[PDB]
């Protein structure tokens, strides 16, 4: 009981119509002209897209604090067991600023949910080591790191999921080694929806079993499309879990997202998805619904 | 004719000027509007993730004539700054690319070879041996289909001055029946990385080195990623070049920097690094340092 999610009532067609009528009035909301991107902004030569910025109030690390590197990010608070970090993927003169920021940041978790190259365009760079190399790669930026696979934890590849986990250890000179998890999932492409519920739930699991203590990771390209559909259903699932979903949760999850990152949840199809984790989670046939998205 | 203003300043004025320029310097490169292309296409020849050389300074490419081209790889830029001696500011090769760096040296006729890293710092590797340690003898085959092979100079010994942490090594690249390509290779340890010299002297050596060296081909300096103290270093050499024939201008270490970042994207990583080139030619000039 005390969940109330009539989405669940509606025709197949008044479902999709709902959706497309919330997500325009979530882009009817926009009003970036009022909002401080300063830092994001003089900060260009490390943005892989120009007018996707970070917001000033809830640019991270910098609202935890000097911060002498910059990631194109947000620290995204929904009032959850978890904290996110919402950032694009870094360009390659910006990496070292990731590295550090997850370095000294003491980052356990991060989840990327892009392939580095999708329909013949980038939408990532490569940070870690390659399978078939030495076992570790370094930078020479910020004074220096170097990223290594645990010699103690091989990557796993899950084929059906579309996941793969690495774990890795970040070390400077002198310093304390830091383990953290890296998983990318490469089975839901932009502009499309994921090929199976599982593997959204699969990484939802990371999420849960990782530590409270500090924000988990989260980037896509430019790290509000898929970025936002990933914390989305996190809170909204959340939400559900505890007995408070109501039936303008996903609006109001989203709407609280977009106040700490402009623009978060990109394209419809991707607001759509929040729908659609919920329902699985619920048990309720998604199909015909999958059937008008394709 | 020599006007450097920068002694007659404040110590806090100073100190104010170089961290405001050096903060211009951070951000005069785009690198979205610059080409690394054959850099990214030699992923696996790169000693950082982070550090790529620039398309159009890219050595020894950017001296090829046309149509002809170049079929081997090093990190590394041809650097011009309208001084007798030109540059190839490179990283210390990888493995996979050491046969590529001695083909580059052996073909360009390279008379000398600066190099300003350990092989090891702090448990980290930052360079990788291209030379032989044998007990004098030392005649090594390099990889590749080439034929090259590289081996200590029979007439002339390595040379340790351990006073100044300087190694001088005279070697020989040798091809087939070719005539083989003699040159001298000097290896400074007393430099940490992203860090300062621990001797003002040892600098002056291997700046001498230089001065002494031909003006027919390039110096090639490399450290470890080949940006940070490899930049200093030939600051360093211009403004003391311009400080000697009387050229120096108040904007000269600035101006010189500049013009190296413009042809190698990074140059001089650290703001300390930058002092260096304002501090020995402070203490060239004989005004005392302060230092920090």
């Amino acid at each position: 009981d005390s969940n109330c999610f009539p989405f669940t009532k509606l025709s197949v067609q008044a479902q999709y119509e709902r959706v497309q009528r919330e997500f325009s009035l979530l882009l009817r909301q926009e009003d970036p002209r009022s909002i401080s991107f300063a830092t994001s902004l003089k900060n260009r030569h490390k943005n892989r897209y120009l007018d996707i910025l970070a917001n000033e109030a809830t640019l991270y690390p910098q609202v935890t604090d000097s911060t002498p590197y910059y990631i194109n990010g947000n620290l995204i608070d929904l009032d959850l067991p978890h904290k996110f970090v919402a950032c694009q993927a870094p360009v390659v003169q910006g990496i070292p600023d990731f590295l550090a920021m997850l370095y000294e940041k003491k980052i356990s978790l991060v989840i990327m949910v892009t392939k580095l190259e999708e329909g013949g365009f980038v939408k990532a760079d490569r940070y870690w080591p390659e399978e078939r190399g030495s076992g570790s790669i370094a930078v020479s930026g910020n004074c220096g790191l170097t990223i290594s696979e645990d010699p103690g934890k091989a990557y796993e590849v899950e084929d059906e999921l579309k996941i793969t986990r690495r774990y890795l250890i970040l070390q400077r000179a002198d310093e304390p080694p830091h383990k953290f998890t890296q998983v990318q999932y490469t089975g839901w492409p932009d502009h499309g929806i994921p090929q199976s519920a599982t593997s959204l739930e699969a990484l939802l699991t990371n999420v849960k079993n990782s530590p409270t203590t500090v924000p988990v990771v989260v980037h896509c390209s430019a790290g509000i499309g898929r970025t936002g559909t990933l914390i989305g259903a996190y809170a909204a699932l959340t939400h559900l879990e505890r007995g408070t979903l109501t039936d303008t949760t996903v609006y109001d999850v989203v709407s609280a997202m977009r106040r700490q990152r402009f623009g978060m949840v990109q394209r419809m199809e991707q607001y759509f998805v929040i729908y659609l984790t919920l329902m699985c989670r619920l048990g309720v046939d998604i199909k015909a619904l999958v059937g008008l998205l394709n």
